[PDB]
């Protein structure tokens, strides 16, 4: 379980800029946009594990407090159909199975963002380098 | 808990750009970038935890205004189903923990906007560059 | 309190676009933005604290005309389920503060198509000077 | 009391494209959306005043019909709960005051498809510029 | 006015010897049905106001028999103009796109 | 069935620049965007089979749930149709099926942003080109 | 019905560069996007023909589970307007097109990809070019 805050300082180190080896930052520009983007896959697979937990947790939760079989046991505050929203995206088991698919939505994000800049920094490396080009005219 | 106005008054100081320092500012940009992607997700990180609180109140409020048990507590106002959902929305519980997580949605917006920003001042200063070229 | 008014000619004179500092409107560009984003964001603020005296507001008067409790004052006039929609819209409580929360929605609205401008403006600086140099060849 | 064949005229006016003055358009085009933004934000302003009428009016005259005092005057029809809706939206205060509202509505569209129409104008603009560039090379 | 001008107005426009004159003249097609459809709407918005009134004097029946179906006849009509109005501004809009598409379709 | 990992460090070898061989490199990068994009291709080739799989699947277990016949087999929980979205999405077969479809749509939204770099590394290399004719 | 692998195997055989042959390469990347823009806009011309198939086996079978249809078969299952998204999308007539039609789409995305590298590697080309003269 990774965290985002360690994804956050990562991402800061990597986006900047060595002004003096630009040779080398346009070549490892392409190499940071490989490491992301196999965070950002791997992510993906992780959230496709646990939106499976969810979807069972769901209904399994959901013949409990509709009154039907969940291991033997049942709700008796009767919900009725306009309650139902509210109480499942509240139980203790789906709102821990849904915690956990949200954050790593968060991390995904995160990459997508993290790509994005990757791609804009490869793209700000080359307008600097023609910037240096036009002081030579 | 940050400040709506600290995050203006940050972003207006970010966006500034340096005329004279032009190759400064191109690689500087990217960074700025980097800042508000990590507060933006910070926050939806803050807002998850909210969001969690959120829904439990919800569903513990209800059970007290619907008859049923909110810690040996009962509401005996006897409200209607149809009356529900303004009774709720109302709730000195419900009410904290919602204008809490309204709040850091609209820091969480406004850093929206700041990353749309930055994305856009990286095309600006490349502009500018291609202006002072076109001199 | 600010006046929509006040906005509006605010909007009106930072449209406009200096054809001679072109260079300098491109940077400012990014600049307006910002500032109508912080008004976006602070209306957004002052709504949410109005939202919360409408949702009370609304509760609290509910009870009043609904034969409950609201500061020992009790409506007199019987109102059925079917009649509380549009009495509870009119009440003077009520409507005073749901004005407000509207009001401010507009300025709001007003905000986010001022951002839009701005994100077009943006672009029409760019799409200017690729005019300028096409006529350059 | 602005019309609507004003606005309709007025904006006929503004969406036509100089040709020869294609660099002044791009800047203008931006200039017309502000004026339209100001328009459009003022008609929701007057709106929410009319609007907050509509809202008392139907309280007061709501009173009036159900057999309760609206300024010791009273409804001797007796009208039933499911005649209501049919009365209420046919009386003469009531209908005065929503075909104002409604009207400002028509003008609010109006103006929301006005900013469409520079929306589009000004991908217009910039596209017959690519167009002209084309015959370029 | 008629519905059989409207056909023949609308498939006329939405049809290149000058496209620089085309491009700019898609917006000017948008504000000629803009002003026609809040037309309608305007013409209707009188309509919908005598359909309550006369609404409320066939309630009044137990307090021409059918004057507000004389009302509600001519009203639905401009209903079925009104949905052919929404159509043209969703064809110019989609118009525009066509002729970004052409432009787009040459330099390919 | 291909895994994800095998992707990756695919990916992370292919993107890696030789600064010696850069005309070797420049010719190197649009053979590299052919293999992805067979790549890619051949995902959605298995995508379109797994999908027309999925689709049969739903309308078979949503027979079953709503009391019609799925191989003379009937649900007894009797659920409404507010339940059914959230029953049917965690069927058994559904899930295994649909699990499967998505993964691939994982490794499908890699090759995109394989393509991607590659597309971006070709960019790279003709731009350290002209770095290099700057110090000249 | 043209397969997609014959399409991988031709498009990584002329993809490939000779570098002996620089000025040949040129010309003839040139040649390469006009054989590629030739298979793409016939494989659109085949989807306008089997997206017509699809249209009509839609509005067809849709007859025949809404027990709309003048045809001689009709459907006793009784569907839902919720449930018919998912039971046209898995009939076997309808289902048998759909999946034609998106497989020449697989085929379409690839030929934009093809040309997406030909466009490059004519960029290429002139690059290596340019290193060329750069070592002069």
């Amino acid at each position: 379980h990774m965290r985002l805050e360690d994804l956050q300082e990562e991402l800061k180190k990597d986006v900047f800029i060595d002004s003096t080896k630009l040779q080398y930052e346009a070549a490892n520009n392409v190499m940071l946009y490989s490491k992301w983007l196999n965070k950002h896959s791997s992510i993906k697979k992780e959230m496709l594990r646990i939106e499976a937990q969810k979807k069972v947790a769901l209904k399994a939760r959901l013949d409990y407090y509709s009154g039907r079989g969940d291991g033997d046991e049942f709700s008796m505050d009767r919900y009725e159909k306009s309650e139902m929203k509210t109480v499942l995206s509240a139980d203790k088991d789906v709102l821990k199975v849904d915690t956990s698919l949200q954050y790593w939505g968060i991390l995904l994000d995160f990459c997508s963002g993290a790509l994005d800049a990757i791609k804009s920094r490869g793209f700000a490396i080359k307008h600097i380098q023609d910037m240096r080009a036009f002081e030579a005219g």
